């Protein structure tokens, strides 16, 4: 099975600009080797990534936001 | 409310995918549960409203304007 | 000289969206054939494309936004 | 006021180029006259405004933060 792959980001913080940008530098790298990519509204101070469920990042933990490069590792870490 | 979007890959159209994609959701926020983006195979471009058809190249014909877009969504909320 | 595009987009009636998009869709197809697209601030109804201040796409004359494959034919005239 | 983004074409910078662009331009609108998408060479990725050094990998190094580039921009308005 393909792996899911999660961005939950903050509505009204207005995060769904870098949520995005993220799917897109996943998709783009991994392309098919992805099941997919979803980009899902949260409340706030919220922005954490999953794979299956899995915690990738996650703001309150991290801190801050992942850097491309950061992100691309870990998920080739699970993949 | 679970919106998909599935898109040929080969055919790099991730780009506009992830454009409506993010035309969605900063229209309906949070009204919608998420905005997948699913890499497919050949020509295919289908978006799925919980399942359900919304759009799909072979169907409707081409790619959608963001105003078709988000009437159809918000058609089914 | 490599051309410069110019997108002027309706700030207010959010199509900064739009625009980035098919800045993108510009560069990702034509890259550094292009010197660059410019992504800039306009008022009311606005939603204009030139290639080195040449008209390529007016809302008010063709009516509506440009598709990705006609936008880029027409880039292609030009170059 | 223009805000230049030099980015280096063959490493895939320009997801990440118009991902700021944006950024900029939802943040500061109008205020803005416009951000440039400059396609550049090996390892480039520059960010200027009216000419004027906002940031550099070389010299800053790495990408910047929508937060840290959000910041700067606004002090030179």
């Amino acid at each position: 099975h393909p792996p899911r792959i999660a961005i939950q980001y903050c509505t009204q913080c207005q995060w769904l600009l870098r949520a995005a940008w993220m799917a897109q530098e996943l998709l783009s790298t991994f392309g098919a080797d992805l099941g997919e990519v979803a980009l899902v509204p949260g409340t706030g101070g919220v922005f954490r990534i999953h794979y299956n469920g899995a915690p990738l990042w996650d703001r309150e933990v991290d801190g801050g936001f992942p850097e491309a490069k950061v992100l691309k590792q870990r998920v080739r870490d699970h993949l």
